């Protein structure tokens, strides 16, 4: 109760951070209650664990590059039902859990949407009960602080871990050795992999609280450590490997170091999954060959991606040089426990590591992808002896000049499911992408479409509607979101609608808060909050958004007095640091910012704010704010998104194309209460076929016009004219993603958007129509797709229980 | 209670290990049990630290590039009174209270005396209530863990931070910045060190508990932190500053790295300890100059050794620079704030920095050791118009080819006092090394012979002895050690011996267990346990000790029959990495031992044991089982030695030269109950000035020609039969140190040793007449001298009631 949470706290203000009230700093409060709360989870934790060994119910592996986790002080405090009493203590203590809450450093180890959806469903997985672990990298750094510094992107390291970390638990006694490098020998005992560098993977395990169902899961992230003065210093090469997570959204780099991440996590992961496996005293453990028969009932490991595509030939190898299996039999075993999950789509994202890089890291695993190679295309010879051309296109080895691997061709052969993240997606990946192996395989091809957890994306971010929503149908939907159609029954009702734009109101207040202590700028709380928040990427067209800005802005100095729905463009986003690109639309961004936010005559009409340093943490708090969300990725470009489903989740307004998710958003909530606009993929084919030819839509537009010439001749950039002279050139002649092409169709979706705005009524009503129908957009749903197409596992509803 | 004690237990393993009693580590007894200890450390820490603010007594910094700690574990139990509970709780438990205590990791911090040294201090001024801080550098690696590996020391880093260290305390709050090259400016407003690159330093708080009295003081320790990939692995370059403690012992290494770190301390200290004189509440603080005039009556900081010399230069700047002081102001605090303790006379030992690398990184400092220079030959000058030379041999520059600093120079320029470790070494540095400055400021050198805490080097290590003791004359001297003195009623009390007996049969029972598990050997636990453990160094001699070993194998085999008191010869110690001769002399050693253990004909009459890895915790366990110390370095080498003086109160008899604080040793228990031998140092003169001919002694003494042919021969080495050519080279034509020179009369002291062991009442009463006169070498009387007569503080005696 709240006594008891006071009298924690005070206990570990002082034993634990030895301070007391006087002396105390925010940071040693933020502490206490962090370790207040923590201590509320570890009984669950351990029965959790003991369960799953008692029972032996079969295991998930989420085996992933990033997790994308943001703060987890309020998240745990929610699950455990702890937040109104630990609210209260904290009020009664003298202090505010809000700013307490602020101290807590993200837990940033992801990129964007693959490391959130990870994240998401990690809390799934643990609020459907399911015996599900999640296998990463510790990182020391992970996705970079960003700064706007004279309009352009700075990047500062993420040292989140400096002043420590209570969430995670040091597991000294589950240490491994990893190798590295090295040579192989084919001796008459089996093949040995000697001659290696070790470097050393201490596991760090940080808890998963399912919601209000006693459940605590485990992520474990690994660290690498190493095994006169300059020997010592030298220790930092092998720790370098978890030092910091490759800022890539959507492109692949082929780094060593990179690779070694990799191969560091699969390794890592596969050994302590078989070290669990082989202690579990599995049905009958005879020796040698310990049965292993079981394993795929007892296992599941799901390839986040291909960037765990190591672990296939990495489990081939424990069976069959360690565990001395038969070929075959590994083989067999193998197919059996994993499961690849693709989430994407340009050519640049491709994982292809050249031979020769893995030959001389892991030169056993060579061999062993040679060998699934060599039998792969065997057989399809066996079944094809007239098609060449059928060998060269689905082999694991692309020889054309300097030869590399297909990793997503390995995690195909090497799975028996593979997944997209959205039905137009996983049908592209299917029929197009893989249409050479789903022929031969069809039903192993699958889709699960994304989601979002409703605990972080809404009972979280965003009490007020959650509390809302509670008063008028029930806490149920917590567990099942697809509840929310209940909410249809009020589509007539204004005071309900009033209600739900009050929440929408006070949000948009809280928020705008922020906005004018960080930024110099004074925002319109009346205005309509537009905002397109996500990784800075060309495929994602934040570009075409700034188009329209300008084209808004032209249009207020044209008419001064026109009437005019006033708006607060809000776009947020990091830049990968070697995307130059991404870094000039966001020095753009800022430049059009200033002359915007700045020009007496727009005045209050209209305001543009680069939100800094986006984040999970920071997407919790715009989110809930917006009222149009913009989701205007080429069509055929965005996977599937799931910012996209935050805000529909949220009481936002969709703007986008007929892309990714966005097309299932449109299915479940009807298409007219989604501003759908622009190109679709079938229109996208002919134009590439036909040829895109920019200048087109550049002389037939004025207000196109208008707005490319000013961008080009300097009037956003006086002091330096042609500073966008490379988004020029890459806008007229290589824009792969058509910007200009969707311009006019784009243009006038927003008018129609800022019409419906002067409309309250009916703003709100399809508001209203939106949030009832994202139901199907909960992890939760995501989940049991999987747990029963893919994992074959059951979701359980118990409860640990605790007094008596 | 012992019942609150389990209570507390089974909570931190529960709660902060996440443990149940049926899946707990050993490890995790061990942090369960430091938990439950450490608890009754935070409320006397914080009321401690409390009444130094509001009290403002002077404060008394002790500023080291080392701490030798060892554990602290048993320490804090021992401090706090709470061992016999404590001990009970786990038994009671069903813990083995020995096998939690093994498993805590040295704090090895140092290379041996010097840093050692640190650690005791640090115990006795909280045992004597002061307001003393330890300032050193958390190093992430501390001494080398030393392996043997066939035969040869082997190194191995000392990854003691690994699993965490639950007895350092992160004070975030405290982070500074210290600065690095860069370059001086000369403006309007002063000199401004500019364009220089930054590098946090990060505070970590250990408690240092007082013995008995409430008192918890403390021992800050800096970390180095950094203010795309290839940039944030870079950071590493920083971090590196507080990486690895140098391993050398009494030897210069002017590696930059090390200037770094030497700087780092000295820079976060002083900035610190300025802070924290800014925030006392004193006598009204104007501004700009915060008048500072009582700086030096609140703040006493102790230069150990000239490691921390550029503390002088750096106090001068902030005082001038950023305080705005004028000079002659400035410079007057300083030396009234400032001591230097001269650790040692040997050349090689001497820092001696080039002035290019100073300026290269310290820019600004440079400048101000320039200015201290000219102003202080300015004056000798001033006093001696007509000595010119004088001028060279007081400056703080030496010109001569590359130019260099002497630091010793700056520390007795900058101090106010200096003082030597030992009555024979003070007067060397007084009246030899440093005359040209003690003639001129004669009542600025001193003498402060060193000591050892009697906790941690009596009743920790030897609880044996210190209930006998206690039992006869109760526990008094536990904080007035020269209590011991009483021990002398008991002279002819043949119980009493007996008893003494007893004790070390004990712990020479314990520790032969250690050796033969350990070591392949057979101990015979009736032979007389010589030992010498030390840092490995050629003024310490092992060489010496290894001819008599070979002496007396030599005697074996020559009369398998002779009456002989059989001996265990135990020798440990570490080499620096880089120290070719002292890894040489390992190797001899262990070569030797191989020989001498495995010889049929000697069998039980010797053994031989090269003691692997010596460090603090393995010393608590050799001292109290030996029965005969080795302290044989050359006279006038040893600046004072302190493990002479653990072996002194230990029960062990002492076989020496009078060097260091071994002719005090004899001072206080009467010189015939120690065997001393060998030069003194009016002898070791006259012997340098007529020359050393060391094969003078080879061709005169037969016993010494058969050693040194069969290790030139290759007796010792037959598959490398000139392995040891180095040695005997620098034996017969490079010996500073005068092996041959005391060989005779050292083996004739040998042999008068073993006499005295056949007779074991008179062996044991001499033992008696040293232990009752080691109460001069507690570490408190030598903090008392220090407090009374150059910090100008008083030892606070009492205790304030707890929370009752
Ligand atoms: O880190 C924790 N305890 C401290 C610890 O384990 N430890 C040893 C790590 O090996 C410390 C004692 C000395 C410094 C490090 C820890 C406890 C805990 C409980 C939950 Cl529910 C979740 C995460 C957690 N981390
Ligand atoms: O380390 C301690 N507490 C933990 C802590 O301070 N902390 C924040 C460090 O900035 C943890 C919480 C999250 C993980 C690290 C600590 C407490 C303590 C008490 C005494 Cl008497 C002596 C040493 C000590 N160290
Ligand atoms: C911080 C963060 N980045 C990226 C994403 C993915 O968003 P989108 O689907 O818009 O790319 C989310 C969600 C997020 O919270
Ligand atoms: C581990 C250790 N090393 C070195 C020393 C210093 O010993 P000595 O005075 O024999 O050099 C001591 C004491 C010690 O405890
Ligand atoms: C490689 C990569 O980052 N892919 C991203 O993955 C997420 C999660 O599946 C998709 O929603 C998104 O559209 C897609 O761009
Ligand atoms: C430079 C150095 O490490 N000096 C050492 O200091 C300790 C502590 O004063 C002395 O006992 C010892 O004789 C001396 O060799």
């Amino acid at each position: 109760n709240v006594a008891e949470l006071k009298k924690s706290f005070n206990r570990h203000l002082h034993f634990t951070l030895v301070k007391d009230r006087n002396v105390a700093t925010t940071r040693d409060y933020y502490f206490a209650l962090a370790h207040t709360v923590r201590d509320h989870l570890v009984g669950r934790w351990i029965r959790t664990q003991q369960h799953y060994y008692d029972k032996c119910p079969k295991r998930v592996y989420y085996l992933s590059l990033e997790f994308y986790m943001g703060r987890t002080l309020q998240n745990t405090m929610i699950n455990l039902g702890l937040q109104n009493a630990c609210d209260e203590a904290i009020y009664q203590l003298g202090l505010d859990i809000e700013e307490l809450e602020e101290i807590e450093e993200d837990a940033g180890l992801g990129n964007g949407g693959l490391g959130r959806l990870a994240a998401c469903f990690l809390d799934s997985m643990a609020t459907l009960g399911l015996a599900a672990y999640g296998y990463g990298i510790r990182y020391e750094y992970g996705i970079f602080n960003q700064k706007i510094r004279d309009g352009w992107q700075v990047e500062e390291a993420d040292d989140w871990l400096r002043y420590g970390n209570p969430w995670e638990k040091s597991r000294p006694e589950f240490m491994l050795p990893v190798h590295f490098y090295g040579k192989v020998e084919h001796t008459n005992t089996g093949t040995k992999w000697i001659d290696t560098q070790v470097v050393l993977a201490l596991p760090y395990d940080t808890p998963v609280p399912g919601y209000m169902n006693n459940t605590v899961n485990t992520m474990r992230l690994w660290s690498a450590r190493a095994p006169y003065i300059q020997a010592v210093l030298d220790r930092n090469l092998a720790e370098n490997i978890s030092r910091v997570l490759y800022p890539n959204d959507n492109f692949f780099e082929g780094k060593e170091l990179r690779l070694k991440q990799e191969y560091f996590v699969v390794a890592a992961t596969l050994q302590d999954i078989i070290r669990r496996f082989k202690a579990s005293k599995f049905g009958s453990t005879r020796g040698a060959a310990t049965v292993f028969d079981a394993f795929p009932d007892q296992v599941a490991i799901q390839l986040n991606d291909t960037h765990p595509a190591l672990a296939i030939p990495e489990l081939m190898r424990i069976f069959v040089d360690i565990e001395k299996l038969p070929w075959s039999k590994a083989w067999e075993l193998t197919q059996k426990t994993f499961a690849y999950t693709n989430h994407t789509v340009l050519p640049e994202a491709l994982e292809r590591w050249p031979v020769d890089l893995v030959e001389k890291l892991l030169p056993r695993h060579l061999e062993i992808i040679y060998e699934i190679n060599q039998k792969h295309l065997d057989r399809i010879v066996a079944l094809f002896p007239k098609d060449v051309d059928r060998l060269r296109r689905m082999s694991l080895i692309e020889e054309e000049g300097s030869k590399r691997i297909n990793m997503a061709h390995l995690c195909i052969v090497g799975s028996h499911a593979v997944n997209g993240v959205a039905k137009i997606h996983s049908d592209i990946v299917k029929t197009k992408v893989f249409k050479d192996f789903s022929e031969l395989e069809p039903d192993k091809f699958q889709n699960k479409t994304n989601g979002i957890t409703p605990r972080r994306w809404l009972l979280l971010c965003n009490p007020g509607l959650a509390e809302l929503i509670a008063e008028k149908i029930g806490e149920d939907y917590v567990k099942d979101l697809s509840q929310l159609t209940k909410l249809h029954s009020f589509l007539g009702d204004d005071v309900f609608l009033r209600e739900l734009a009050k929440v929408k109101q006070e949000n948009k207040l809280k928020f705008s808060q922020f906005l004018e202590t960080e930024y110099k700028v004074k925002i319109n709380p009346s205005s309509m909050f537009d905002v397109q928040v996500k990784r800075i990427h060309e495929y994602k067209r934040q570009l075409l958004n700034c188009l329209h800005v300008i084209t808004m802005y032209n249009r207020i100095k044209k008419d001064p007095k026109k009437l005019f729905v006033p708006r607060t463009v809000i776009i947020g986003g990091k830049a990968a640091p070697g995307y130059h690109m991404a870094k000039m639309i966001i020095k753009l961004i800022t430049s059009v910012a200033d002359v915007v936010n700045n020009d007496p005559m727009v005045g209050s009409k209209l305001k543009v704010i680069f939100l800094e340093n986006y984040r999970v943490s920071l997407a919790e708090k715009v989110i809930p704010a917006t009222d149009l969300s913009e989701q205007i990725s080429t069509a055929g470009t965005e996977a599937s998104g799931t910012g996209n489903m935050k805000f529909m989740l949220n009481g936002a307004l969709t703007i986008g194309t007929m892309d990714g998710a966005n097309v299932e958003m449109a299915e479940e909530a009807g298409e007219e209460n989604l501003f759908i606009f622009g190109m679709r993929i079938d229109d996208v084919a002919a134009l590439d076929k036909k040829g895109y030819e920019a200048k087109e839509y550049y002389e037939a537009l004025p207000e196109l016009k208008l707005v490319i010439d000013q961008i080009d001749n300097g009037f956003f950039s006086p002091k330096q004219p042609d500073l966008f002279k490379d988004i020029i050139n890459m806008l007229f002649y290589h824009d792969r993603f058509k910007v200009f092409a969707d311009y006019e169709a784009y243009v006038k979706c927003q008018d129609k958007v800022s019409q419906l705005y002067m409309n309250p009524k009916a703003w709100n009503t399809m508001v209203l129509k939106n949030i009832a129908a994202s139901g199907k957009f909960s992890s939760d749903r995501t989940i049991k797709e999987y747990a029963q197409n893919i994992w074959n596992v059951e979701p359980s509803d118990l409860k640990i229980s605790l007094s008596n």
